[PDB]
C-alpha cells in the first residue's frame, strides 16, 4: 500500500506509449528501434543498437544530491543465452545513471546481473548474481528474472533475486556519489551485436525496502492466476509446446501409437546443446509437443488462467489428437492415449488448468471425466521401464515437485537450437 507511496518512477506501457506511473511526471523518451511485445506490451525489448534506447528525464523538483543515498529500484528482465566467445569478459552497462563516472548503474556480463556504486575518486562497490550456463535446466538463462536492489548509504547494498537475498556488500567507505536526473535505458559497450535484453516494470523507490515488502512485490506482479510458459511469459492457447516433466528432466514425451491402443511415456534421455567454453544444456525443443484449446474459456483473449478447462491436443507427425482416457480402467493411474478427435466419444478429456489453489503448485493438469469429477492430475508412472503417462488422485491427495510439474517450452528467440 504505501509502496506505491514511497515510488519516484515507474514505467509502464500505457495507451500506445511509456509513461510514468508515480505523481511526477517523468519525461520518457524512446529511440527507433524500442520494440513492445503484442501479447504483453510492458516487455520491452532493448537491441544493440544505438538507437534502441530509452532516456528518462526525472523534473528536476525531485532531484536532490541526497536522493541516493536511501532508495531501492526493481524491474524484471530476460536475458537471452551467450552463444558467442565475444561475450565472455564483456560487461556492458543497461540501465546508467550517472555523471562523471559518478552515480549507480545496472550491468550485465556472461552470467552475470551487476550493481555498481561509484564515487567521484573512481571507488567502485558491486553486488552481483551469478548464474551458470553449464547446467542442464536453467532458471534463469532466457527466463524472467525479478531484480530488486536496495540501498542504504550507512549500511549495504542488496541485490534481491525473485524476491531472495543474494549478495549484500558495505557501501559506508565511499566518498560523493553525484545524482544524475537522467536513467539511460541502452546496452552500452556489449561487443555481441545479437544482444539484447527484455525488461519490464522498472520501479525507482525512495526507501530501502524490507525483505517482506520485497516478497510481496515480487508476489504481486507475478500474476499468479495466469498460467506460465518455461520462460515466464503468459502461457497460451493454440500455441505448441514441448513439455518438460520437472521431475525426470532428462526425458521427453513420445508417443507409442495414436488410438486407444497406444500411450504417451517419457523417453530419454534427451540430447545436449553446447558451444565450446558457452553452455552445455539439455535440448529443450525436443519430443511430442502438446496444444492447449479451449472448453470452457469465456474470455476473449487467448491467455490461459487458473481453473479454466480446456482440451489438451497432441501433435504426432504433423496432425493433432485428443488427450484422454478411459477412466474405467482399473487401478489409480489412467493411462493416458492420443485419440482421433472424431473418437473421443465419451472417454475423459476435459482438463482444469492450475496455478495455485492461494498455494502456487506446479502440477498443471487436472483431468476430469464428463460429470465433473476429479480423475487426477496428469503426471506419469513407472511400468516396468516404461514412464506412461497417467492422470491419477493420487497425486490429488499429496498436493515439493512430483511427477504432475510440468513446464510448457515454445521456440524462442532468446534460446536457438539447431541440430547435427
Ligand atoms: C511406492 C508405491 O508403490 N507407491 C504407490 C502406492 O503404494 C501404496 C503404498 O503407499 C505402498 O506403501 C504400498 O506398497 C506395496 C506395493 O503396492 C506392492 O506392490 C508391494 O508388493 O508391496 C508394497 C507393500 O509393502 O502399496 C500401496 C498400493 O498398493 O499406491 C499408489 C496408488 O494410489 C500409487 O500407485 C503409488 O505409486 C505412485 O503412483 C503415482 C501415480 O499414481 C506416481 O507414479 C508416483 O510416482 C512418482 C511421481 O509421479 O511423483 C515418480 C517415480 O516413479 C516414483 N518412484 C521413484 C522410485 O522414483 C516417485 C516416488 O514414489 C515418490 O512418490 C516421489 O514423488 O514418484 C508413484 O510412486
Amino acid at each position: 500500500k504505501n509502496i506505491t507511496n514511497a515510488s519516484i518512477l515507474s514505467i509502464v506501457y500505457k495507451d500506445d506509449d511509456l509513461i510514468d506511473l508515480s505523481r511526477y511526471g517523468a519525461e520518457i523518451y524512446n529511440g527507433d528501434k524500442v520494440y513492445y511485445n503484442s501479447i504483453d506490451k510492458n516487455q520491452i525489448r532493448l537491441i544493440n543498437l544505438e538507437s534502441s534506447t530509452i532516456e528518462v528525464i526525472l523534473k528536476k523538483a525531485i532531484v536532490y544530491n541526497s536522493m541516493y543515498e536511501n532508495f531501492s529500484t526493481s524491474f524484471w528482465i530476460r536475458i537471452p543465452k551467450y552463444f558467442n566467445s565475444i561475450s565472455l569478459n564483456n560487461e556492458y552497462t543497461i540501465i546508467n545513471c550517472m555523471e562523471n563516472n559518478s552515480g549507480w548503474k545496472v550491468s550485465l556480463n556472461y552470467g552475470e546481473i551487476i550493481w555498481t556504486f561509484q564515487d567521484t575518486q573512481e571507488i567502485k562497490q558491486r553486488v552481483v548474481f551469478k548464474y551458470s550456463q553449464m547446467i542442464n535446466i536453467s532458471d534463469y538463462i532466457n527466463r524472467w528474472i525479478f531484480v530488486t536492489i536496495t540501498n542504504n548509504r550507512i549500511t549495504k547494498s542488496k541485490i534481491y533475486i525473485n524476491g531472495r537475498l543474494i549478495d549484500q556488500k558495505p557501501i559506508s567507505n565511499l566518498g560523493n556519489i553525484h545524482a544524475s536526473n537522467k536513467i539511460m535505458f541502452k546496452l552500452d559497450g556489449c561487443r555481441d551485436p545479437h544482444r539484447y535484453i527484455v525488461i519490464k516494470y522498472f520501479n525507482l523507490f525512495d526507501k530501502e525496502l524490507s525483505e517482506k515488502e520485497i516478497k510481496d512485490l515480487y508476489d504481486n506482479q507475478s500474476n499468479s492466476g495466469i498460467l506460465k510458459d518455461f520462460w515466464g511469459d503468459y502461457l497460451q492457447y493454440d500455441k505448441s509446446y514441448y513439455m518438460l516433466n520437472l521431475y525426470d528432466p532428462n526425458k521427453y514425451v513420445d508417443v507409442n501409437n495414436v488410438g486407444i491402443r497406444g500411450y504417451m511415456y517419457l523417453k530419454g534421455p534427451r540430447d545436449n546443446v553446447m558451444t565450446t567454453n558457452i553452455y552445455l544444456n539439455s535440448s529443450l525443443y525436443m519430443g511430442t509437443k502438446f496444444i492447449i484449446k479451449k472448453y470452457a474459456s469465456g474470455n476473449k483473449d487467448n491467455i490461459v488462467r487458473n481453473n479454466d478447462r480446456v482440451y489438451i491436443n497432441v501433435v504426432v507427425k504433423n496432425k493433432e489428437y485428443r488427450l484422454a482416457t478411459n477412466a474405467s480402467q482399473a487401478g489409480v493411474e489412467k493411462i493416458l492415449s492420443a485419440l482421433e478427435i472424431p473418437d473421443v466419444g465419451n472417454l475423459s478429456q476435459v482438463v482444469v488448468m492450475k496455478s495455485k489453489n492461494g498455494i502456487t503448485n506446479k502440477c498443471k493438469m487436472n483431468l476430469q471425466d464428463n460429470n465433473g469429477n476429479d480423475i487426477g492430475f496428469i503426471g506419469f508412472h513407472q511400468f516396468n521401464n516404461i514412464a506412461k503417462l497417467v492422470a491419477s488422485n493420487w497425486y490429488n491427495r499429496q498436493i515439493r515437485t512430483l511427477g504432475c510439474s510440468w513446464e510448457f517450452i515454445p521456440v524462442d528467440d532468446g534460446w536457438r537450437e539447431r541440430p547435427l
